[PDB]
């Protein structure tokens, strides 16, 4: 499809069995979650953005699906204060941004 | 143009007669540049971002040219740790998500 920026780019997402609500963020690198549990072994890692740093947890061949596309990459868990499909997702859609 | 995210979606603007470089994101509401010099008064504003807020100072209705193409709005100048053309610019060039 193709998204207008009047308002947030929030769209669905299915992840770990459950639905959640995430942004299209093509400022982010990675994709980062609210706190969640996921499967597999973590390594920590550190994000910084607006305001500084944060810890998160890092779980890699993590599935994800984005508006009915299926994807594959690492995502990051943490006290992010909004989910974040990054792009390294956004990616393997075929997003791109057009003007 | 049509802009993949394999790499940042970095382009050139041009603000006050000089270039600079900045990111198109979608996942910012506004945009906000690093420290500089702008024309007129400021209002003071707070933002939020993945590691907390910083404040920043608002200037409007001020002319930056993103890829050629001209608009005028509001602009954030504050210690954000990259340039950022937000949602108030990229409606105003145009801009979409596309997949
Ligand atoms: O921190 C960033 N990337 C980092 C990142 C994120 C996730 C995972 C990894 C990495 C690392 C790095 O890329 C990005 O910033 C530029 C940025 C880019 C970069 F290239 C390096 C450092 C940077 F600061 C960041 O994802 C923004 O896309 C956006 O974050 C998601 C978000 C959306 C909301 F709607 C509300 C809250 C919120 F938090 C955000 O902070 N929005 C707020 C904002 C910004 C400017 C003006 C006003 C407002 C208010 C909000 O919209």
């Amino acid at each position: 499809p193709q998204i207008t920026l009047w308002q947030r780019p929030l769209v669905t997402i299915k992840i770990g069995g459950q639905l959640k609500e995430a942004l299209l963020d093509t400022g982010a690198d990675d994709t980062v979650l609210e706190e969640m549990s996921l499967p597999g072994r973590w390594k920590p890692k550190m994000i910084g953005g607006i305001g500084g740093f944060i810890k998160v947890r890092q779980y890699d061949q993590i599935l994800i699906e984005i508006c009915g596309h299926k994807a594959i990459g690492t995502v990051l868990v943490g006290p992010t204060p909004v989910n974040i499909i990054g792009r390294n997702l956004l990616t393997q859609i075929g997003c791109t941004l057009n003007f």
